[PDB]
């Protein structure tokens, strides 16, 4: 029954992975956004430009309202709805049913993507960031509570333009992963977050204080595009990454994401951009393990040449571990036990000479002082 959900997921680069659902009865299909990044399930439910289709309530004969107003605003975009619940199934995920709340969007700005293919949201992450407050029982809440579902999930998101990948609803699939299975804490269950303990980049310790990569917070974000940092981070990692790739010039602008840069086809210098080495703290004592993500995570192709955005920005509210770190890696998180696990997926990238890895065990001393407070 896992092999039912392999390849669930589909989407466009830059704009979200999402899943096929169903609410309503009779069943109403939409195609809702995986996002771990937060904790509403919300649809469009009233006509929009970018909606294909949207959440028609009054045909529902479950629909039930809850009289509430609600809004959500995240980092790009957001949204204000009335709150209710129906019944929700995913077709192409566990044989059940369940009663949940769900958010219909009736206003939103720049929130729903011309084109995107999608038409809703599905927050992963826990109650303490659901809106309006935390007695708003997130979907995988309702879902683990109403049926023998077990208390976690994996994300297997495959790059390239299309892309696809695997959510598997209530376990493992030992077919979409190499290697061994590296597993982090979630240092609070709110966000998915985990603590950071150390960062190299082609083998060279980036040697802050390892508070300053977790400043404010470190989340792992699949609704989010890129691998963002904190400032200072983001600063010393950018004059990292020029230094290694000097040999050519990029216009400042490339560096700030905004424009694209471009080779002649097959001829991108993969070489001299470098790896990236994520330290995760680890499940015991002085231990951690590493993740690496290669060039081709973090230049994320765009539209005779192949062109690219860098895909590494600047933030002010944490390090958010998004699509382009998890892309290449199959995701495990383990609510019942409280842990994020990492293995190198079985959709990984092709480098002739280098390999996105996930390697242990290392010896990391003194890893709750990387801990922000
Ligand atoms: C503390 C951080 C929270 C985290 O941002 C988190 N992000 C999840 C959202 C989900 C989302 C919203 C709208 C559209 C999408 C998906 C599809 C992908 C679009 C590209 C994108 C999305 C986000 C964010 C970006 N980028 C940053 C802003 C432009 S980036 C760096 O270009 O990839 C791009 C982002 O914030 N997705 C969040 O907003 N939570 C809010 C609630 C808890 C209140």
């Amino acid at each position: 029954s896992f092999v039912e959900m392999v390849d669930n997921l589909r989407g466009k680069s830059g704009q979200g992975y999402y899943v096929e659902m169903t609410v309503g009865s009779p069943p109403q299909t939409l195609n809702i956004l995986v996002d771990t990044g937060s904790s509403n399930f919300a649809v469009g439910a009233a006509p929009h430009p970018f909606l294909h289709r949207y959440y028609q309530r009054q045909l529902s004969s479950t629909y039930r309202d809850l009289r509430k107003g609600v809004y959500v605003p995240y980092t790009q975009g957001k949204w204000e709805g009335e709150l209710g619940t129906d019944l929700v199934s995913i077709p192409h995920g566990p044989n059940v049913t369940v009663r949940a709340n769900i958010a219909a969007i009736t206003e939103s700005d720049k929130f729903f993507i011309n084109g995107s293919n999608w038409e809703g949201i599905l927050g992963l992450a826990y109650a303490e960031i659901a809106r309006p407050d935390d007695s708003l029982e997130p979907f995988f809440d309702s879902l683990v509570k109403q049926t023998h579902v077990p208390n976690l999930f994996s994300l297997q998101l495959c790059g390239a333009a299309s892309v696809g990948g695997s959510m598997i609803i209530g376990g493992i699939d030992h077919s979409l992963y190499t290697g061994s299975l590296w597993y982090t804490p979630i240092r609070r269950e709110w966000y998915y977050e985990v603590i950071i303990v150390r960062v190299e980049i082609n083998g060279q310790d980036l040697k802050m204080d390892c508070k300053e990569y977790n400043y404010d917070k470190s989340i792992v974000d699949s609704g989010t595009t890129n691998l963002r940092l904190p400032k200072k981070v983001f600063e010393a990692a950018v004059k990292s990454i020029k230094a290694a790739s000097s040999t050519e010039k990029f216009p400042d602008g490339f560096w700030l994401g905004e424009q694209l840069v471009c080779w002649q086809a097959g001829t991108t210098p993969w070489n001299i951009f470098p790896v990236i080495s994520l330290y995760l703290m680890g499940e015991v004592t002085n231990q951690s393990f590493r993740i690496t993500i290669l060039p081709q995570q973090y230049l994320r192709p765009v539209e005779q040449d192949d062109c690219y955005k860098f895909a590494i920005s600047q933030s002010s509210t944490g390090t958010v571990m998004g699509a382009v770190i998890m892309e290449g890696f199959y995701v495990v998180f383990d609510r019942a036990r409280k842990r994020i696990g990492f293995a190198v997926s079985a959709c990984h990238v092709h480098d002739e000479f280098r390999t996105a890895a996930v390697e242990g065990p290392f010896v990391t001393l003194d890893m709750e002082d990387c801990g922000y407070n």
